[PDB]
């Protein structure tokens, strides 16, 4: 397929070495353009095993009659927390059970919730044994996971009550119901200008040209000489009253920088002074690797919807565990009451079945309804499995004052770099909006640092982006992206330094610099 | 909880919160083998043999 | 002289007999790795004797099955921190370095039984590939292709220095009357073996400067731009001074060596580079004209284990210097190393440091012992393995605690700067009477003591034997401690029998 | 192959059976130590950083591991190796206990460092009984340890040149055939020594005739170089040698110098070593290698009597010589005069400055005393036996089809053993076909028709001037199927030499009758 990498002839060339990646983490960058994260946390995890160990043995204490097989019934809420606190202390010398017994303390004493109503949803969800409810997301894991949202998005100041989550099968379901609830309700019509931050994947820039949203997109560039922040010049197009959403990845992909102070206040200020009406959906899946970042949510949190996936951080990928995150008065409800009689009164039918008075139904609540096709909205919802492992999830960061983890995985991705750059002149200047899950790696910028801006000219224009991912995978078998395309004057490569070990990353720079080194001896 | 060791079998650094990496397939036959034979009084593990023998 | 004989110790003797603070501290978990892997290696042994005995006899452990087997013993053992550490280096090795896991397994299984002669001579496979990685990072050579980094295992550093000068006098790279420059102030050893008769070398002083915090001024290092001096000598972090050589000084000599000496030998010993902070080594700096020299003695508490490597990049000087002997020359040297291969002008330094080692003829029983080879192995790994630095950062808190018992009551210690290591401590009369007293007081104290009234006064009363001050001369009474081999209440002591001695010069010199 | 390559590259044949019992032990030690070590450390930390083992209370801690360990071997092996410690030798148990664990923990350098002083104590008993030289007061022999006979040899050899007792010309008498190493030594320019056979003879079961020992009373001679038991031979010296050898130290060369390789010494019945015989004049070369199965260990130890001939040889250096060895070891002591040979040994190896951080590591000295512990416990040499037993099991297993083993003497010792063709023909077939297969025959052909079939390449048969087809095998490095192929492989070549002759025989015979 390769989509991501698209985007003797030269197209026969391309196709060639699409051919030669072998594993799925490489397939994927190629046809998507995602890294898959090759480490995952494993604490919340064994907690989520020992919890259900647990709560099969509290369903098996409901179960009434001898049997021959394995059959159990509805795990009881009276007496579950010193059953549990038993299972604690049997079990201190186990890390799930552990870190479960942490968790409650958390919940308990730290966010004030009810202990037992706390420990019943995260065991009979466990068991799966329950249709969600209600189904935007389970009551206690909503409380806990915006938490956690509103400290990695840089939020703080807005009360976490004023903060809702619908969760869902990670960014790729929220994206597909989001797009889908915004046509529905009318948002979103035939010829209006969705402005996007580019460069970004392949499958966003999709999305809005599909056939049943007739979009018009608008680049907002990143520079490039800017270290891929968006220029004022850029950022000001979403002026245009034309453009009726601005759509950005932040940390950005494949660039994979935060936006800085001045692009986050740019866009606030926009927004505050002459567009009150835009409408704003931000994906953030990588802003917990970069430094103190703050999301357009927390800038401008009554025009943003936002988008947050676990799937990277958490290295949980399969998973699908996602939340679609909505400050209670935005401008979605604003743009819904807005709607003309006739639009409303459809949507008075559509809706008819949920409540009463549809007028009042929110937008996060629409998301949820539309997901499933309105009549089923009562059976709708995340399994109640993944809702308590994303709440899980949510605790261990919580839980990890001092960010062990994220240093952790931040010093990874710098090792990473280190190994990858090492024989290609070190790794590249960093600043503080760097995040570097994926990297650039510059033919020009590499044969400078090594022999001279010179030899450097004449390497890049003896040389050709294919000509250098070929060499990259006819050596190590790794399928690099084309960090600019085949017909650039800078030939350049992508690659994401999180989904590979060291002595890969060790393999691309040896045969990067093999073809440098060889290019100087012909310059020679 | 095999495939918690699993991925813990694949990190490589000292850290002192849990970090995995990717379960290797080299070698799964043998260390889930194990697994059963340490385990033989727990339900679940007695289903996941069998689970392999009928797959 | 006079000081052992009032103050007996082992650690007192080694400072003075060889000028070195023996670390009262050490990396236990790879100790435990190793002695774990032991028991396992022991029962593959054991198993792979076919005959019944009561008699404990064991056979070679078989690489075939190897993972499987090492996985049941991690997996049975989740509670023995010797055993987590083994199963996060097999991953290491594996995941990180892609060597083969069975490979990697065996050698350290049939390495740690000591059964079968090092193969080859010069370092075992897969343990040169790890222990060059460790080299790499702490001397801050990343710039370095490491396929491009060689090592020769050796009897620790003691071991490297004695058959370096040997190797380069009897390949003709260093002649009688060649001169040697040597970074000073360096300990005593590294004085004395240039000049023994046996090598009949020149020395000439690069002097490191009191007044810079003890780094190379400019003048000093261009001394190296004579072509009469053939190789630059130098301890880096410096004994005694205990100083890295700052930014300044590597590009000086990189640019010297760049635009001036392109044959010039550079012999570094950087043992104590992993003290330093951000430290990078002239190995790092000039990698072609660099034999590195690494002891793992000090940073992971292991003297008596004897653990060391000789490092050389795969193109460097030593061999172009090789290159350019005459015919002459050369065919005595096919005739010293004939039987080692057909073609001896192939045979590059580093193997000749390997052959001359053991007399030539007993080449293929040369190299240090397998289980040593091993621990080294761990102690490497047990460094990658380390991302945040953490025992790093233990060993540099312990130091500087030290440090602030013993001036405690002396002023409070010395300002450090980013080139400071201070595994030794330098002492200063002069100093510590200033900052307590007042720069007047100072000089006059100065002329009252001396060093040797100094040090035997402090002997006396603690029990301690300090280095003489050596540096600016004589002109100046003080002596250095090391931070790595007393306790806490030792250093409080010596610092209170300074104290004392400055108070009686101050009551004194008050009336 | 690694093991054919090292008999192919060194001459000798790395064991594949090793003491498990003594590492055991050495690992069970080290686990008892890091807690020692853990204990002192006084600070809390996240990584493993220990202190140094205290020696107050050793060896009440080390009781308690021992009472509560009686279920691991090593751990008993511990325990008993205390005892004889403490109540065989008579030596302060936790001195013993502290040297051995701050040993094994590997964090002081050697001191001193010629070796350290309980290792020192417990292995020169081991060297005395297994050299057969009882006689010797214990308390006169001093060790200085080194890592295997390799590093000895190399010490050895520069420390004669640099101090003057070889020169350049000397002549150095050496017993043959020797291997190969041996022979290169002494002819490096760097030495310059001019080598005097002195062979063994085939007919006397590889014994050096009296003749060829009485080359020994030339006085050009310097030093006589030995492996003993003898490496490819593989036989001790008999009664009758040494005691020409010792005739001829005590009545015309009072100042000749012996060195002996006595690795095999073990291996043969009741052995005694030329140090045994001539102390004042030997430096004896012992190593762990091959008894223990410890080639990579390298634990190896010179062995030199208080009062020696080497000592009396610098005393007797011209007086320009002693001012410039005055200059060497000044730095080290005041009177370089009476500094002793074996302490020299040690300063030269390590170019004399460095002599205060030189000798073997502290963790291969403890596993050398382990290793010497556990023979000397093993009163009725169970291990020794076994090691013999397995070898002559590996012997009937290689012949078995060749007419089984050549008769052993009280000499033998086997280790190597030399597959006569001349001998194996005429066990099979009789003294005629062996007299005419040895003329049809070559080494060559044993070799290659061996390595053709197993495998296994074998060394040439040396030390014969006569043409005698022979191939020398070590029954310590293979598997015993590995002996029946080089069996199987031999018996098949015999049998065709056999057909061959049968056929020409036959032939003979009706040529005649047809005349
Ligand atoms: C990796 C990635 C995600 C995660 O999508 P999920 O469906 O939640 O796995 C989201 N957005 C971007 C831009 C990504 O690159
Ligand atoms: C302590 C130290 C070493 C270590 O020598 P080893 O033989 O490796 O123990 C080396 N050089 C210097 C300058 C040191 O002070
Ligand atoms: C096997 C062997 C040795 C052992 O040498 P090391 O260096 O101690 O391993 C010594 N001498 C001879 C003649 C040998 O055959
Ligand atoms: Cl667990
Ligand atoms: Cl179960
Ligand atoms: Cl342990
Ligand atoms: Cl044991």
């Amino acid at each position: 397929m390769s989509k991501d990498y698209q985007s003797l002839s030269p197209f026969e060339l391309k196709d060639e070495l699409i051919k030669i990646a072998s594993s799925d983490g490489n397939r994927l960058m190629l046809n998507a353009g995602r890294g898959n994260p090759n480490f995952l946390a494993t604490t919340p995890r064994r907690a989520f095993f020992r919890l259900g160990l647990f709560a099969a043995a509290e369903s098996e204490l409901s179960y009434s009659y001898m049997t021959t097989v394995g059959v159990g019934g509805l795990a009881k809420i009276d007496g579950i927390e010193g059953r549990f606190e038993r299972y604690i202390a049997e079990n201190r010398d186990q890390e799930g059970v552990r870190f479960l017994g942490k968790s409650l303390s958390y919940v308990r004493d730290q966010l004030g919730l009810d202990p037992a109503a706390f420990l019943h949803e995260m065991v009979d969800g466990i068991l799966g044994c329950n249709y969600p409810v209600p189904p935007r997301m389970l009551n206690i894991s909503e409380k806990i996971v915006r938490q956690y949202i509103i400290r990695e998005m840089g939020a703080d100041a807005i009360p976490s009550e004023s903060v809702n989550l619908f969760a869902v099968e990670g960014g790729t379901a929220a994206m597909a119901y989001i797009f889908e609830s915004l046509k529905l309700n009318g948002l979103l019509k035939a010829g209006d200008k969705v402005a996007i931050g580019m460069p970004v994947f392949t499958p966003y820039i999709e999305i809005p040209e599909l056939a049943q949203y007739a979009l018009e997109e608008v680049a907002i560039n990143a520079d490039p000489s800017l270290n891929w922040q968006y220029p004022d010049s850029e950022l000001d197009k979403l002026k245009d009253p034309a453009i009726k959403i601005f759509f950005c990845v932040n940390p950005s992909n494949p660039p994979s920088v935060k936006m800085d102070q001045r692009s986050l206040e740019r866009v606030r200020n926009i927004v505050a002074e002459h567009r009150p009406d835009l409408m704003i959906l931000t994906d953030d899946v990588y802003g917990t690797f970069a430094d103190d970042f703050q999301s357009l949510f927390a800038i401008c949190p009554e025009n943003t919807l936002l988008v947050y996936s676990f799937s990277k951080y958490f290295g949980a990928t399969g998973w699908r565990l996602g939340v679609v995150a909505a400050h209670q008065q935005n401008v979605f409800d604003l743009a819904l009451d807005k709607l003309q009689e006739s639009e409303k009164v459809a949507l008075d039918h559509r809706y008819r079945s949920l409540l009463p008075d549809v007028r009042s139904l929110k937008f996060i609540d629409r998301l949820v309804a539309d997901s499933r096709a309105v009549a089923l909205n009562h059976t709708a919802g995340l399994s109640t499995p993944q809702q308590v492992q994303m709440a899980l999830f949510s605790l261990f960061a919580l839980m990890d004052e001092a960010d062990e983890y994220k240093h952790t995985l931040k010093q990874l991705i710098r090792r990473r770099e280190t190994t990858l750059y090492r024989e290609l002149g070190m790794p590249p200047l960093r600043d503080e909006n760097a995040v570097d899950y994926y990297t650039l790696i510059d033919l020009q910028d590499v044969t400078a640092k090594l022999y001279g801006e010179a030899f450097s000219e004449w390497a890049v224009k003896q040389s050709s982006t294919g000509d250098m991912l070929f060499r990259i995978a006819d050596e190590t078998g790794i399928v690099l992206l084309p960090g600019r395309g085949f017909g650039s004057n800078r030939p350049s490569g992508r690659a994401s330094l999180a989904n590979l070990n060291e002595y890969e990353y060790a393999a691309i720079g040896r045969a990067l610099r093999k073809m440098a080194d060889e290019l100087y001896a012909e310059y020679s």
